[PDB]
């Protein structure tokens, strides 16, 4: 259906100038930055391989979880932790974005 | 309970109404496309069995997860991140078009 | 403080007023008639104590996830797969009220 | 670039000023409370060490889960059932919150 593919194309082109919006930039280039941070600590503190230490990061920003890794020392869990709740307060920060977008 | 069950039918009714949004059904579709997607690789490149597959997939893209498979290959891990912020991109859309539906 | 009290109970008011509301009222019938159907099926179906199937049903329709058990048949990972959708639909059905509630 | 720092700050600045919101200080203050009484619970319990009840605190009320821990005992079953709700009741909360913040 022709419909469908005009709907769609409007939506993705309203989604391509939500990356062109500085504030969601931020919000972007932050988690982003938060997944770099993940990956480096628990490569380095948990000793994970680099491809593990961001399935975990990725998996516990988004609250996915890991059905199998579990941080093992205590520096570990503090961090996660604290990761925890940047991630929700990145979330926080994009859903009060999209709240703002629909005034 | 006469109140109960005629204010459930007219949520009832405002839900299916809502499956009329053509922006809904596109996003609907778009779920059930990556969840299929999401059948069909992690059956060949994990060797999971179809219906488990299709539930590793689900609740994944749900955030929910499975307290006992993880993906074992890199090219599964590398996936699941990339599938993991698709469902993140698509309840977003859910949520602003709810978001828009209350304000109009 | 006094301040925050009062704060408190005000916030604890405006809650209470929602569980006065009718669609409030019908989406809370709706979950608990949801972890009922979900701790008698899972009790059922994966022979999981009454307790257990409570458990997983809460932690399935939440998505906090439990991290050692996962459907055993194939019926109950079916079963869990619209479990998990009708939950969705359930927190958009809060969201929704919580937005409209905002206008 | 500078735009990105300049857009940080102000959203920062924004942030911070959320941290003066009454209603937003006791949603944090309770919070902090249930993450201690489930920090106490699971350690009292579920004989999990301090830090390990507190992780499984936090990592159970923000929905992330554990995939290693689950109560092993029917009171801590159900403390985790109410504990999970009350988390839900805390986000919807701080939800609802950011969306009477952005209408006025
Ligand atoms: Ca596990
Ligand atoms: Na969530
Ligand atoms: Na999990
Ligand atoms: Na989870
Ligand atoms: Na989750």
């Amino acid at each position: 259906m022709l419909s469908f593919l005009l709907t769609l194309k409007r939506m993705l082109r309203a989604c391509l100038r939500a990356w062109k919006d500085k504030e969601f930039q931020v919000l972007f280039v932050l988690t982003i930055l938060t997944l770099i941070s993940g990956t480096i600590f628990y490569s380095t503190v948990e000793g994970l391989r680099p491809i593990d230490a961001l399935y975990f990061s990725v998996v516990t920003l988004t609250t996915v979880g890991d059905g199998n890794f579990s941080p093992q020392t205590d520096f570990g869990k503090i961090f996660t932790i604290l990761y925890i709740f940047i991630g929700i307060g990145l979330v926080f920060g994009f859903i009060h974005k999209l709240a703002v977008n629909v005034q």
